[PDB]
């Protein structure tokens, strides 16, 4: 029905927020410190001087583990 | 349809994941450090000694900021 519809788009809008904000394909699991802008996954996160969100300086990465995180198993 | 029921269970289930483990009512947005275990509220985390996951010591909590924040 359309309500099908309307429940895959926000299912997928929810899955997209959890995805790295600046590379789009691995999920989120980095925190930038000591701003608390968690948005990034390990690989983006390392190669940022600056949060992408606030432009605060990164003093350092705090890898986050969270409930919601997915995996291939 | 059925499938509408099936997508209603995948979301309701991903936003109970969303929730603290402890008070059940507010989303995690706070982490045990330096363990990097991000499982509660603000509130719940505040009095903790050890992480309620792994045991660890909690040499400080800091506050998270994330995208899917409601
Ligand atoms: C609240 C809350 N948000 C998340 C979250 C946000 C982005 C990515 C991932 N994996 C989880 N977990 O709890
Ligand atoms: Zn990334
Ligand atoms: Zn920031
Ligand atoms: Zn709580
Ligand atoms: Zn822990």
């Amino acid at each position: 029905s359309q309500q099908t519809r309307v429940l895959q788009e926000k299912l997928r809008k929810l899955k997209e927020a959890m995805l790295c904000m600046v590379c789009c394909e691995e999920e989120i699991n980095s925190t930038f410190c000591p701003c608390g802008h968690t948005v990034c996954c390990e690989s983006c996160a390392a190669q940022l001087q600056s949060c992408p969100v606030c432009r605060s300086r990164v003093e350092h990465v705090q890898h986050v583990y969270l409930p919601t995180h997915t995996s291939l198993l």
